[PDB]
């Protein structure tokens, strides 16, 4: 049984998190994906983030919300994420997904051995990410063997970034988001 | 009252249409956008098809509609009958027409555009990046310096019908790059060989 884990800030979440995730729980015929916002954050409050990543993958029974990240404490380690995690579920085997960007910085960091035996690892990326940044693909790939795919998403396109400016500059967010997301950022003011 | 036209294969309509045409609404005050799918590539589907994804896609949107009147005209379509027939739905209105940045160039391309610029003004959407043909970015230069068209980006357009039909064909998701109705006809109908 194999068990998507991705990791974001949603701060919004929107369409390209969610594709991303299908496409992901297709490629590696996951069963289901757990939406996992991260504690640490400037960033909106942990709840907001929680409740829009709830309102978000409602409807759809493959997807699920954790909070073990924001439980937690103050900065957030994907590798407290996946031994949380893996307590919960012992049985699944853990695919951890979050932005090729994000991806690249765990790796990097001390413990990274420690990552490759709690799960395997897909970074997501919007089209030509690896034109732009040959030599990070370069050297995930290396260091991850076949533990570590990177995939593009035409969608990520859609960015958190462009939607908080959409926000602020009261610029619609029809379609980039489902309207319950939309109407919880206007509800909650979010970004001003 | 100033209306929206979005003209479109729309096989299939996907967010990236629909965002476009919410930033298109939004960027020149639009009072409604009417999305219009052409008459009739190596097989498109059915026009009764086309027209009913947009119908679902565009339902719950209150200031968005779809009109037949490409559909039902004949064969093939002419933007200056699109813009003809709603004119004459909407005198009261001033026509936005909308469409791919590509499909705007080869538009503006052949011969009368001086005739559409009477009946209505003319948005190309595009997404980033997008690489056009080269007689094409020549027609679009020209229009642009004059400023007679306006082109606005839509990073949703990333997402393209010719990918959706592909995920469709390979059985790959098309969960959220289109709404679950669409997606679900798309199956019912096995438009693109399931």
């Amino acid at each position: 049984r194999r068990l998507g884990v991705m990791g974001g800030t949603f701060d919004p979440i929107h369409y390209g998190h969610l594709v991303a995730a299908s496409e992901v729980a297709d490629l590696f015929d996951l069963d289901e994906v757990v939406f996992v916002p991260s504690g640490q954050p400037q960033v909106s409050a942990a709840e907001h983030r929680y409740l829009m990543t709830v309102i978000a993958t409602a409807s759809n029974p493959r997807f699920s919300v954790s909070r073990v990240d924001i439980d937690r404490g103050g900065p957030t380690y994907t590798k407290d994420t996946l031994a949380d995690l893996h307590a919960l579920h012992p049985d699944s085997e853990l695919y951890f997904t979050t932005g090729a960007d994000a991806l690249a910085s765990i790796m990097s960091a001390q413990g990274w051995e420690e990552l490759f035996e709690l799960a395997r690892f897909v970074g997501v990326s919007r089209p030509g990410y690896e034109l732009r940044n040959e030599h990070i693909t370069s050297l995930l790939g290396q260091l991850a063997k076949d533990a570590l795919t990177l995939v593009e998403i035409p969608a990520l396109a859609i960015s958190s970034t462009d939607c908080r400016q959409r926000a602020e500059q009261s610029r619609p967010l029809w379609y980039l988001m489902p309207d319950g997301v939309v109407q919880y950022v206007s509800k909650c003011r979010l970004y001003c």
